[PDB]
C-alpha cells in the first residue's frame, strides 16, 4: 500500500506537452509537435547525498487520451536518508526547466535542480538530467534555448483510503525574446490523461496509476495518483 518513497519525489516523473507556450514561442514547442506518435523521455535524477532514479517513459496518444507510461529504477539510496526515511514535506516548489535542442537525435535535452523541503528545515536537492527523442518519423520542432516555469500544489482526497496524491500544476514557457505544428492542434481543448508508473527503489517495488486531464491553453494539469501496491 504505502509508497516506499515520498510522493513529492515522483512528481517530475509522473507530460510536458501540456505546458503553455505563448503565441510568440509556439515554434519552439517540441513536445506537442511529436504527437500523436509521441516521444521517449529519459531522466537520471540524482538526489544529492543520496541515491538516484533512472526513468524511461513513453508519452503518446492512445485515442483521445494522452498516456505517460514509466519504468523507474532507484539505486544507492540511504536507509535513513530523506527519501527512504520519509522526511520530505508534502509540497512542491517552483522550478525553471532549461531546455536545449539535441539536433542529432532530433529531440531535446533539459537540465534543472528540484528543491524538496525537508521537515527539519533543510533542503534535499534532486538534480535532473533529461532527454526526449521523438518516436515518429515526421518532422518535429527543434527549439531555441528556453525554459518552462512551474507551479504545483499537492493535496489529498478526504474519501480516498489508499495512499495517493492529488496534484494541480501550471506550467508556462518563457525565455525567448495559428498552429506551428499539427500536433499542437491535438491540445486545443481539455485532454484526458492516464499515467502508469512501475517502480523499484532499493528493492522496494511499487506502482502508481494516475488519471485526470490537461488544458495546454492555460498550462494546467489536474491529476489524482494512487499507489496500486
Amino acid at each position: 500500500g504505502k509508497l516506499p518513497v515520498p510522493w513529492p519525489t515522483l512528481v517530475t516523473t509522473l507530460v510536458q506537452c501540456f505546458s503553455r507556450y505563448p503565441d510568440h514561442m509556439k515554434r519552439h514547442d517540441f513536445f506537442k509537435s511529436a504527437m500523436p506518435e509521441g516521444y521517449v523521455q529519459e531522466r537520471t535524477i540524482s538526489f544529492k547525498d543520496d541515491g538516484k532514479y533512472k526513468t524511461r517513459a513513453v508519452v503518446k496518444f492512445e485515442g483521445d487520451t494522452l498516456v505517460n507510461r514509466i519504468e523507474l529504477k532507484g539505486t544507492d539510496f540511504k536507509e535513513d536518508g530523506n527519501i527512504l526515511g520519509h522526511k520530505l514535506e508534502y509540497n512542491f516548489n517552483s522550478h525553471n526547466v532549461y531546455i536545449t535542442a539535441d539536433k542529432q537525435k532530433n529531440g531535446i535535452k533539459a537540465n534543472f535542480t528540484v528543491r524538496h523541503n525537508v521537515e527539519d528545515g533543510s533542503v534535499q536537492l534532486a538534480d535532473h538530467y533529461q532527454q526526449n527523442t521523438p518516436i515518429g518519423d515526421g518532422p518535429v520542432l527543434l527549439p531555441d534555448n528556453h525554459y518552462l516555469s512551474t507551479q504545483t500544489v499537492l493535496s489529498k482526497d478526504p474519501n480516498e483510503k489508499r495512499d495517493h496524491m492529488v496534484l494541480l500544476e501550471f506550467v508556462t514557457a518563457a525565455g525567448i525574446t495559428g498552429s506551428a505544428s499539427q500536433g499542437e492542434e491535438l491540445f486545443t481543448g481539455v485532454v484526458p490523461i492516464l499515467v502508469e508508473l512501475d517502480g523499484d527503489v532499493n528493492g522496494h517495488k511499487f506502482s502508481v496509476r494516475g488519471e485526470g486531464e490537461g488544458d495546454a491553453t492555460i498550462g494546467k494539469l489536474t491529476l489524482k495518483f494512487i499507489s496500486t501496491t
